[PDB]
Order: C-alpha cells, then sequence, then structure tokens
C-alpha cells in the first residue's frame, strides 16, 4: 500500500494511480514572479462560524480533523469558485525538520508544514461524487513557518496523543477553525489534483500568501504520530508531503498586485 517510504513513496504512487503523471498535479512550485495578479478574481469567502467538528482521526499518512458536511455550515465561496463548498476536514503536511514539510512551495522555498482545509462542491451532493469532477473540491493551503506558537493550533496538538497510531480516533468537538487563518487572504490559485492517492484531478487550489507561524513544541507533537499501526515497528510520521510536481500548461494566477 501507498505512503511516503523509500519503496512506496510518491516516487511509485503511478503504478498505481497512472494519473500520478497527469496534465493538472498537484502541488506545484508556485513561482510569484511568473503568478500574474487577475483583478477579476474576487475576495476568499469563509463562512466557518457555524462549523461542527467531529472528530480528530490518525489515518496512517497524516491526521484529520472531520466537519459535520451534510449542511451549509462552514462554506467557502467566492474567490475563483463558481457556488458554494462544504468543509469536510483538515489536515497538515510536515517535514522531519523544519525546512520542509510543505506541499507546495514558493520560489522553492519549503515551509515546515501546510494545512489543508478540503471542502467540496454543493452541486455534486456528495464528495465522492464531487472527486470525479474537474471542479468537485476546493482545498485551502496554509503554510505554517516556526516562530511563535499559534494559539488556535494548541487544542489541536494536545490531543495527538491519543490518535498516536494509524486507526486511532476522538471526539473533537466544537473546534473552530477560525483559529487557524493568518491575517490576509490573499492567495494563488491553480487548477490541481489531490495530494494523495487517487490523486483526482477534481481540486481548485487557493493557496494563501500569508503563512502562519506554530512554535517549535507545536510541530514537534506532529512529529511524535506514527505511520504504523499499534503493534508494528514504530515508523515516525514525518515527511508525508509529496513534492511539486510539473506545472505544464497551467496558469497560477494571484489575487494580490
Ligand atoms: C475525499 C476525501 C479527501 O479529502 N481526500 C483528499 N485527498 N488529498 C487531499 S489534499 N492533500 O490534496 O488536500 S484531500
Ligand atoms: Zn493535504
Amino acid at each position: 500500500h501507498w505512503g511516503y517510504g523509500k519503496h512506496n513513496g510518491p516516487e511509485h504512487w503511478h503504478k498505481d494511480f497512472p494519473i500520478a503523471k497527469g496534465e493538472r498535479q498537484s502541488p506545484v512550485d508556485i513561482d510569484t514572479h511568473t503568478a500574474k495578479y487577475d483583478p477579476s478574481l474576487k475576495p476568499l469567502s469563509v463562512s466557518y462560524d457555524q462549523a461542527t467538528s467531529l472528530r480528530i482521526l490518525n489515518n496512517g499518512h497524516s491526521f484529520q480533523v472531520t466537519f459535520d458536511d451534510s449542511q451549509d455550515k462552514a462554506v467557502l465561496k467566492g474567490g475563483p469558485l463558481d457556488g458554494t463548498y462544504r468543509l469536510l476536514q483538515f489536515h497538515f503536511h510536515w517535514g522531519s525538520l523544519d525546512g520542509q514539510g510543505s506541499e507546495h512551495t514558493v520560489d522553492k522555498k519549503k515551509y515546515a508544514a501546510e494545512l489543508h482545509l478540503v471542502h467540496w462542491n454543493t452541486k455534486y451532493g456528495d464528495v465522492g461524487k464531487a472527486v470525479q469532477q474537474p471542479d468537485g473540491l476546493a482545498v485551502l493551503g496554509i503554510f505554517l513557518k516556526v516562530g511563535s506558537a499559534k494559539p488556535g493550533l494548541q487544542k489541536v496538538v494536545d490531543v495527538l496523543d491519543s490518535i498516536k497510531t494509524e486507526g486511532k480516533s476522538a471526539d473533537f468537538t466544537n473546534f473552530d477553525p477560525r483559529g487557524l487563518l493568518p491575517e490576509s487572504l490573499d492567495y494563488w490559485t491553480y487548477p490541481g489534483s489531490l495530494t494523495t492517492p487517487p490523486l483526482a484531478e477534481c481540486v481548485t487550489w487557493i493557496v494563501l500568501k500569508e503563512p502562519i507561524s506554530v512554535s517549535s513544541e507545536q510541530v514537534l507533537k506532529f512529529r511524535k504520530l506514527n505511520f504504523n499501526g499499534e503493534g508494528e515497528p514504530e515508523e515516525l510520521m514525518v515527511d508525508n508531503w509529496r513534492p511539486a510536481q510539473p506545472l505544464k500548461n497551467r496558469q497560477i494566477k494571484a489575487s494580490f498586485k
């Protein structure tokens, strides 16, 4: 089964998921000087006030906080999007050291981690149908740098000891994802894909320019998670990022000058 190791990592994924070599794969390097400012792009609308988190789960490749997406409770709209996208889950990608971990890069710079808030287009009714559509999902990507702590992240990091190994989950209610957002909603956007199998080419990517800062203690907690299930040889869940993929025939647009 796929993973991030030498024998099952991103360089191997194309054998089970041939779309890995497709025309709109993610992540990509964001070349800030080539991205074109698009004045037609609208401000992002992030409506998270009624978000209902449900569970936190170690799925063997990341940890994920899942939300009630049976109603228009926490929705993404505007920006480059047509229509309404419901928040399903957020998760992170991070490194073994602070100089790597993000999936997208900015002028080849890697951040310590990257937060993905995953939303799906309500016109397709459920996320399984949305992943089969070129505009089915919108993922909001936020870079993490190491410095000052992010207070809104602490409730997440403090329960990670309870989901150390693959398959473990816990109740995780009343978590407010607004505490993970930076000040600015300036963004880059391009058409791309899921960055884990099945690598489906269904994602409008919205990557925020402004990182959030997290503390070393916070990201050290990420690095204590396990890829393995309980009872298997301990393999730290670190470096769970796919590297930048060829941009091919795509334009990255910027919402800001
Ligand atoms: C449909 C469930 C789901 O969200 N799958 C994802 N697969 N890759 C994602 S990423 N790393 O691009 O945000 S999300
Ligand atoms: Zn992700």
